[PDB]
């Protein structure tokens, strides 16, 4: 009846950097009391995501995300299997997900807060529902469709920052699926650069820690940049914007280089860069995937189809054990992941 759970131990501060120690794992007893409409689930996988950085602050800065509470269990995207149900629409063995899954090994939840998933959409890789066939992938798809202005055969050049992460590795491929002739990725390591061009189909890759970014954009985007799928903001984006074309579009996915600072989101561009934006009529609007829930079902089917068609390559990085949730979040925030960071909590499904 003993389970492990992760609680928020301390807050780093809006200007601080997150560390594994901000999280603490403890044991609690799960009273075997399952009531009408509740189910008991065994957690299989949990996600860690950049937005969780905002939940670590007392104030998140937006109505759509609530702050985590000190000493209370943390929660986020999760996938699990139902071990017992007293909910009339859920059965033992069903696989389910929630965007508010407690970081705990076994949980008793209200069946109405869960969504039953279909394994065949992901060829049995349930963790994909937390990534490419889930919110990150929907964010890339919907962001490109809504903000990218790409048409088949316009021969536009797309640059993707955070290119080897969950949203960015998916965004680059979709840019090719939908019409961009050239897709260039910017990422933090040599190893990621290699994967971008050798496996994910990117035309070129730029390592921002070791290359002269401006020099490499000029060499790999000889015609300028028409669409920038921005995951990072900061200096990298100032550089990309510098080479963006008239009437180009920034899909403002996120600005992770700024998440450990108290600047409101999204940060403004500096005077000189905003001047370029205004002179060249570059569009930079906010994009929040939660504003498009009505596009979710068909987005998931589209992402699933591309995957089943052999076109979309889905990458993930796995860390094991609930005791490593904190380290996994810290690792993903600092570049340890290729693709979607996932934490495997259990494989027990019988
Ligand atoms: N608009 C929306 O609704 C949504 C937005 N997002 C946003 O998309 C972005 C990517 O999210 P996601 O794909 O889940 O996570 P990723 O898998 O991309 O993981 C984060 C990556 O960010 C990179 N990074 C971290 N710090 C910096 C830094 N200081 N400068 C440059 N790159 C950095 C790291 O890779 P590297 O080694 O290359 O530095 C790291 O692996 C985030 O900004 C997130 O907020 C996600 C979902 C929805
Ligand atoms: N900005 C983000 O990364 C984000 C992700 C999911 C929900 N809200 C915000």
């Amino acid at each position: 009846m003993i389970v492990q759970r992760v609680v928020l131990n301390s807050r780093p501060g809006k200007n601080g950097n997150p560390v594994a120690e901000n999280f603490r794992m403890e044991e609690v007893y799960l009273p075997d009391n399952i009531n009408e409409g509740q189910v008991q689930v065994r957690t299989l996988y949990l996600s860690v995501d950049p937005y969780m950085r905002c939940r670590m602050n007392e104030d998140t800065g937006t109505d759509y995300i609530t702050p985590w509470q000190l000493s209370q269990v943390v929660d986020g995207g999760g996938i699990g299997i139902i071990e017992e149900s007293k909910h009339t629409n859920l059965t033992k063995g069903d696989f389910v997900t929630s965007f508010y899954w407690p970081w705990q090994t076994k949980v008793i939840l209200d069946g109405n807060s869960l969504e039953k998933v279909d394994p065949q959409l992901v060829d049995g890789h349930l963790s994909y529902f937390l990534g490419a066939i889930g919110m990150p992938g929907l964010t890339s798809l919907i962001g490109i469709q809504e903000k990218g202005h790409i048409t088949a055969g316009s021969n536009k050049t797309m640059v993707v920052s955070g290119a080897a992460g969950a949203c960015g590795s998916v965004a680059g491929q979709i840019g090719h699926f939908l019409g961009c002739s050239r897709v260039v990725g910017i990422c933090g390591t040599h190893e990621k650069c290699i994967l971008l061009t050798s496996e994910l189909g990117f035309d070129a890759a730029i390592n921002y820690k070791k290359d002269n970014v401006a020099e490499q954009l000029r060499e790999s985007c000889p015609a300028g940049v028409d669409v920038y799928f921005d995951n990072v903001g900061g200096n990298i984006s100032d550089t990309v914007i510098s080479q963006m074309n008239e009437n180009s579009h920034i899909i403002l996915c996120g600005q992770i280089s700024q998440y450990n600072k108290d600047v409101p989101y999204p940060p403004p561009l500096s005077p000189a860069i905003e001047a370029i934006q205004k002179e060249r009529n570059i569009t930079r609007e906010r994009f929040l995937v939660l504003n498009y829930k009505d596009k979710f079902e068909p987005g998931i089917l589209q992402l699933s189809q591309w995957f089943k068609e052999g076109k979309l390559k889905i990458k993930e990085t796995v860390i094991n054990g609930l005791e490593n949730m904190g380290a996994a979040f810290q690792s993903m925030m600092t570049g340890g992941n290729i693709g979607k960071q996932i934490v495997c909590i259990s494989e027990e499904i019988s």
